[PDB]
DNA sequence: CTAAAAACATTCGTTCACGTGAGTTCCAGTACAAGTCTAGTC
DNA sequence: GACTTGTACTGGAACTCACGTGAACGAATGTTTTTAG
C-alpha cells in the first residue's frame, strides 16, 4: 500500500538507542525481525521537535 | 480595423537573513591538596 | 590562619548541523492595453 510516486521529502533513518532506554534493542530487533518476516511497515505519527 | 509592441500580472527557483532545537567539545571557573611562614647562637 | 602554587573536575558557551519562516530578485510564461500600418 505504499505507493512508489507518494515522494514528500528525503527520508530518514530509525536505529536503536540503549544509552536512554535499556532494552529497547532487543524489542527493535524482534520488531525489525518480524516485519521483515511479515512485509509490514509501522505507521507512526511523528513530532520531531516540540510545538 | 488589424496586428503587434509595450506594459502588466503570476508562479517558480534561488539566495539570504534570522530564529531555534539538538549534539559535541572546548575552556573558564571552581574545588581541593600541598608547601610556606626569619635568622642565628649556644 | 592567610597566602601561593599546582592538579583535577565540570557545567556553560561556542561551534556546528538541520529545519522553519519570511523577504527579495530574476526567469519564463501568460494576459491585457495601447498605438502604428
Amino acid at each position: 500500500l505504499l505507493k512508489k510516486h507518494h515522494y514528500l521529502r528525503p527520508s530518514l533513518f530509525v536505529y536503536p538507542e540503549e544509552s536512554l532506554v535499556i532494552g529497547s534493542s532487543t524489542l527493535f530487533s524482534a520488531l525489525l525481525i518480524k516485519c521483515l518476516e511479515k512485509e509490514v511497515a509501522a505507521l507512526c505519527r511523528y513530532t520531531p521537535r516540540r510545538n
